[PDB]
């Protein structure tokens, strides 16, 4: 089966949730959001988040120990754009590495943000799914669909399709 082209990726990502919420489970303690949820520190302690990938970080690519006053034990900045010329797929592999080793820490939940929750953030929750969940991208999206409308810009939806058959061997 070959990887969806990109009008199919498409058609898969608006078949979903019709809804609007800030911030969504899309797979068990793994989250995805948006820059407001964020940005408050106490709603993050009331949600049980421990770990933050910051998918549209503002500096140089970096990970943080603890927060200096909130919840969060463990943060990773990844400086994307959302743009369809920006390379994400450089990001792939440590990302989806910070998400597992926090999934495979009991108690720990994730956060993965961007400004609005719906390229930067989707993308790395996407291949993290097929890097380690044994997804291919249609079963990713499939997934993450039901529980947040996301909507990768053309350039990441080639980068994950590009990894979709990597992994599967087209």
């Amino acid at each position: 089966t070959p990887a969806p082209s990109i009008l199919e990726l498409e058609e898969l990502l608006r078949a979903g949730k019709s809804s609007a919420s800030r911030v969504d489970e899309v797979w068990p303690n793994l989250f995805i959001g948006d820059a407001a949820t964020a940005n408050n520190r106490f709603e993050l302690w009331k949600l049980g988040i421990t770990h933050v990938l910051n998918a549209a970080h503002k500096g140089l690519y970096a990970q943080g120990g603890p927060d200096f006053y909130g919840s969060s034990v463990s943060y990773l900045g990844v400086p994307a754009h959302d743009l369809p010329d920006f390379d994400i797929s450089a990001y792939f592999s440590s990302a989806a590495d910070f998400i597992h080793r926090a999934l495979n820490t009991p108690g720990a939940k994730v956060l993965v943000h961007s400004v609005v929750g719906v390229s930067r953030s989707a993308t790395l929750v996407l291949a993290y799914l097929m890097l380690h969940q044994r997804l291919s991208l249609r079963q990713a999206v499939i997934t993450v669909r039901q529980h947040r409308w996301v909507f990768p810009n053309r350039g990441f939806l080639h980068q994950l399709a590009r990894l979709d058959q990597q992994l599967r061997g087209a």
